[PDB]
C-alpha cells in the first residue's frame, strides 16, 4: 500500500480517537512512567503505544499495510486494559475509545481491501 493512501484513509479514524474528550487524554502522548508516578509501567507493558506514535508512523510511512495500524491501535487498548484496574478512568476511557474505533475502522478497512 502506498503510504499516502494509508495516511489519507486511516488518519480520519485516528482523528476520531483524538477528538474524544475526556477519553483520549491519557492516550495522546507516550507514557512517561516516572513523571506519572507509575514506575512499574514498563515492567508490565512490554510494547507501549499511544496516539502520537501511531500518528508519527502514518506521517512517516511506517505501515506497509492497514492491519499493522489496526494492530497498533489495539495494542494501545490492550495495554490500558492490562495495566489499569477496572474502576480507573483510563480503563473506562479505553473502553469508550474502542467503541469509537470499531465504528470508524469498519468501512475504512472494507474500502482498503
Ligand atoms: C496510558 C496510561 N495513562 C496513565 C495511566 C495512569 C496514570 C496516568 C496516566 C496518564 O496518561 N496521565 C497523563 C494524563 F494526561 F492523562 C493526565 N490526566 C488528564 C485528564 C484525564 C486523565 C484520566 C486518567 C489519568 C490521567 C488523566 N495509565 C495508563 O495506562
Amino acid at each position: 500500500f502506498k503510504p499516502e493512501e494509508l495516511r489519507q484513509a486511516l488518519m480520519p479514524t485516528l482523528e476520531a480517537l483524538y477528538r474524544q474528550d475526556p477519553e483520549s487524554l491519557p492516550f495522546r502522548q507516550p507514557v512517561d512512567p516516572q513523571l506519572l508516578g507509575i514506575p512499574d509501567y514498563f515492567d508490565i507493558v512490554k510494547n507501549p503505544m499511544d496516539l502520537s506514535t501511531i500518528k508519527r508512523k502514518l506521517d512517516t510511512g511506517q505501515y506497509q499495510e492497514p492491519w499493522q495500524y489496526v494492530d497498533d491501535v489495539w495494542l494501545m487498548f490492550n495495554n490500558a486494559w492490562l495495566y489499569n484496574r477496572k474502576t480507573s478512568r483510563v480503563y473506562k476511557f479505553c473502553s469508550k475509545l474502542a467503541e469509537v474505533f470499531e465504528q470508524e475502522i469498519d468501512p475504512v478497512m472494507q474500502s482498503l481491501g
